[PDB]
């Protein structure tokens, strides 16, 4: 359910001027229609995230509990600490070759094609293949794995009651499949360990505590939910920017060391996740606004990422920033566990693309935004190499 200031399709595809205006009028505002507080300014987004005691990640138990994302300390702290070791930049760095092999593979499958969808053909599959490798999905089981991960976040045929129904069947059908499949794999690895993440998670120990199989199960479902579409949107949003501003593409193709800046600046400018939800746990005054216990507090990273108070040239895509303290991965204790992996898949994806040569956006597409108003990315983006 989107905010009323976002009217057309073209605004969903570039709402940043809208959010910027809103940030100037009211850094905090209550939207009666959506029954929530929106926060647009960086300093107050940072503060919300940095104070889990005031602003909670907990959710109504009717909605699913996506593992650590929807926990508060002290529980969140214990579980994160058990899954942490596997996601640091050093821990995953060794995957660079495999991720390179995959991106090479995916681009080789579209060589004689004169145009292709970066989503379906490249950016969508890369995270699925990688997290499959990482988790320990055998290669021979990827097809169904990919299929229901795809199904997990599928769009709709229309925004009706009929197609929203159909989609939610499909999504939920995938969560069920994936819960069954992992439950099967967790169990497999529970009694015979393999050289993979699921096994590594089962063996973790901190203060004598282990994760339960159900915690590993839920964490594995989270990695797909949290890790696939967002990374896919990173690669696609980046390819989108690099075809909207070709000089940026060509600058980075010539100084390939700029790709890490390209990735952070894509995250800042075209953030795959544009908003973070919290439920207020106490009454708290933000500026002059009186936020009450129980109220929903949406912090907009896409607005925050462009705050004149924190970022120079906030509406200009710059690959030479000295710091890029966006909140596209959040901030604080819930800071994306997958940022090193997303940053590496992002880096490799952009590199292989640039090394293949110039590429351009294909003429006369109807760019279709992702349905959620918390997500920023497109369902399809056709490009062509020259
Ligand atoms: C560009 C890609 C990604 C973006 C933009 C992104 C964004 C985020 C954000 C904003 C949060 C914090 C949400 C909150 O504070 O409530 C988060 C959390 C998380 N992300 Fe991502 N994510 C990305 C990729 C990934 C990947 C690839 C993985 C793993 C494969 C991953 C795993 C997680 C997990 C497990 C959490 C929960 C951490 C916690 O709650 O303590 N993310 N992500």
């Amino acid at each position: 359910i989107p905010m009323q200031e976002i009217k057309s399709v073209e605004q969903q595809l570039y709402p940043f001027d809208i959010y910027n205006s809103l940030r100037q009028e009211a850094p905090i505002r209550y939207d009666e229609s959506r029954n929530c507080w929106d926060v647009f300014d960086y300093e107050t987004v940072k503060y919300i995230l940095k104070n889990p005691s005031l602003f909670s990640s907990k959710r109504a138990m009717e909605e699913r509990q996506e593992s650590i994302l929807m926990m508060d300390p002290p529980k969140h702290t214990k579980l994160r600490n058990l899954v942490n070791k596997a996601f640091t930049p050093r821990a995953i760095q060794h995957l660079e070759g495999h991720i390179e092999e995959i991106a090479d593979y995916l681009l080789d499958e579209v060589s004689s094609k004169e145009k292709f969808d970066i989503v379906e053909d490249f950016a969508g599959p890369l995270p699925i293949i990688v997290i499959a490798e990482l988790l320990g999905v055998p290669i021979q089981d990827r097809a169904l794995f990919k299929k229901y991960s795809d199904d997990l976040v599928s769009g709709a045929e229309n925004n009706s009651d009929e197609a929203f129904a159909k989609m939610m069947q499909k999504r939920n059908e995938g969560v069920i499949f994936l819960q069954g499949y992992f439950k099967e794999i967790i169990a497999e690895r529970q009694q015979n360990k393999q050289e993979d993440l699921i096994s590594l998670l089962l063996e973790a120990e901190i203060d004598g505590e282990h994760l339960t199989e159900e915690e590993v199960l839920g964490f594995c479902i989270l990695l797909l939910v949290a890790g696939n579409e967002t990374t896919t949107n990173l690669i696609t949003n980046g390819v989108r920017y690099m075809t909207e501003d070709v000089d940026v593409q060509n600058e980075v193709r010539r100084d390939i060391s700029l790709v890490p800046n390209l990735v952070e600046e894509t995250l800042r400018y075209y953030p795959p996740i544009q908003a973070i939800g919290r439920i207020a746990a106490e009454d708290v005054e933000l500026g002059e606004c009186k936020i009450k216990r129980g109220q929903q507090v949406i912090s907009w990273a896409a607005s925050a990422n462009r705050d004149s108070a924190k970022f120079e040239w906030p509406d200009t895509f710059v690959v030479h920033r000295k710091t890029n303290p966006h909140v596209s991965f959040g901030f604080g204790i819930h800071f994306c566990l997958g940022a090193p992996l997303a940053r590496m898949e992002g880096k490799i994806a952009f590199t292989k693309l640039l090394e293949k040569g110039g590429f351009s956006k294909v003429q006369n597409q109807s760019l279709k935004p992702i349905d959620s108003p918390f997500v920023f990315g497109v369902k399809k983006y056709e490009i062509a190499f020259n």
